């Protein structure tokens, strides 16, 4: 019926940059909701923003510089317009951060690392342009190499639970996705990102999860998916999660020792069966 | 019941590197067999070589740099042994041509690594590899575009393997694929890779094929699957194909200027049955 990869999360990849999996968190204090536009997919198959099937395309950007501003295009080749989205598919989605991004072209040797501050007026993926700092002409394809503090925001920290500024504060945002609540906490898949810091990437589930659900248009029954997190070598059940038709995972946490986190990162989720939305999952 | 992802080919990647796919095509006359040691995945399930299940492990390396080698380990950190296989898991699997790999660091704000996989330095088998210049410290590096080998006007043949150990040495090299015969031949997903030519990446699987047969563990009945690219769009078989056992694909080309080359890239592989090793398939 209804299927999730069977395959170890250690050995997955985030799905808002080309980064392997290292441990199972959750939002911090001050993170209710979020609105990654990468990594969304619904337990339908339904790719949701900028998501695209493939890890090949995420954090990735295409286009030409005429010296003073780079014009996007889908990593395809194939025009991009502001009616499909906030920016081309697979474009980097990661907020509160400045951006360095490694530079290449076909028929073209070498590289260039490319400065991106996503906070100017000049910073307007949505509307298919921004600004070339000191990349000059020519047709190139960029992927994230390592991110830093943003410049603008004078000072502040590196925060990936936010998003950039698509449009020049309605890019056709993917919506955010809410806790349901009533003790259930949302699972994130952290990542750890190369640069001047000890940067994590969150992001709601594993690249591989992405094109496993889009290759499986499973006619998901239920209104809620109950899982078992197993250790693959014991068969082990390690805590029920919830897989929501959203497309994210949820857990009750033991108030101290704590839930997500504290588990291996080697497990599996299994899918157990159809459950309601309002069913009670017993601790982690 | 086996199956593969239902998904277009052209929004998959190349299983040697994260790039995606552009075209389907066959390797050049002067060619007999192929022996890659990433994107190796059994219809059974078995990675071979140094395949991983992400597509974030591909073409990467990892290590210690001294100034003078590069002390290799797994993407992971954890150690490597020669007995483990080639290199550690995901590394770079291009045969002629010298390799320009993006190192980043782990708390440290990219440099390039300029790679001849030539000299006697380049042992990655016995985890050890010239540090051309790479200052001391760890880094985690990736694949970023390629040109000519720096030894012997040698072209850039992306059929061929580098060489591990330091020509003929036990590296565990995953065995290599021979075109079945019977008018049948080998079929690859090709991908184009950045550098100073039209070069185009050659791959027996996407790695999106790999991360599903390998989560699939699906019991190989029969010598062959008989297999059909399908047009999403009309729902037509574009052509008849036949998957085999150790992970590679097939068909008849009907004529040299007629094969899989001329296919849209954007259908889809569908298993129809479990049929016998001698079945004749019809031109493509
Ligand atoms: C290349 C890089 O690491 N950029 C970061 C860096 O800020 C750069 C950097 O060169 C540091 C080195 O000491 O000096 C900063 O002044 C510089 O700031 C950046 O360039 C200057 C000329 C202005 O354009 C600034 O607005 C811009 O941020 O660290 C920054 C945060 O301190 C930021 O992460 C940059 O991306
Ligand atoms: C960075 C780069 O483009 N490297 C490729 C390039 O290397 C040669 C050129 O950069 C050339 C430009 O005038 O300068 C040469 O010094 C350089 O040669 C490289 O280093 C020397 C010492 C030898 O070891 C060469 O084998 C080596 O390539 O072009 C070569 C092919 O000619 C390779 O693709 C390099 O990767």
């Amino acid at each position: 019926p209804f299927t999730l990869p069977n395959l170890p999360l250690s050995s997955l990849s985030n799905s808002r940059a080309p980064l392997p999996i290292s441990s199972m968190g959750i939002s911090p204090d001050n993170v209710q909701s979020v609105q990654f536009q990468n990594g969304r997919c619904t337990l339908d198959g339904r790719l949701v923003g900028t998501t695209p099937v493939s890890l090949s395309h995420v954090a990735k950007i295409r286009g030409t510089s005429n010296g003073t501003v780079i014009n996007l295009t889908e990593l395809d080749g194939t025009p991009f317009h502001p009616f499909e989205g906030p920016a081309p598919i697979g474009f980097p989605d990661l907020g509160g951060c400045d951006w360095h991004i490694n530079m290449t072209q076909f028929g073209h040797s070498s590289q260039t690392q490319y400065d991106v501050d996503t906070t100017p007026d000049t910073f307007v993926p949505h509307l298919g342009s921004i600004q070339a700092n000191g990349i000059g002409s020519g047709n190139y394809v960029g992927v994230l190499s390592w991110i830093s503090p943003p410049s603008h925001p004078s000072g502040s920290q590196v925060d990936l639970w936010k998003i950039p500024n698509y449009g020049s504060i309605a890019t056709h945002l993917a919506p955010s996705v809410y806790p349901p609540g009533f003790g259930e906490v949302l699972v994130f898949f952290m990542s750890k990102m190369p640069g001047p810091g000890a940067y994590n990437l969150p992001c709601l589930l594993p690249q591989e999860y992405i094109s496993h659900l889009a290759s499986e248009q499973a006619p998901t029954v239920g209104e809620a998916a109950l899982l078992h997190y197993v250790d693959p070598d014991t068969g082990r059940n390690l805590g029920e999660f919830k897989a929501y038709p959203d497309g994210f995972l949820t857990c009750v946490p033991n108030g101290a020792s704590s839930g997500p986190q504290q588990l291996p990162i080697n497990g599996v989720f299994v899918f157990v069966s159809w459950v309601s939305r309002f069913y009670q999952l017993k601790p982690v």
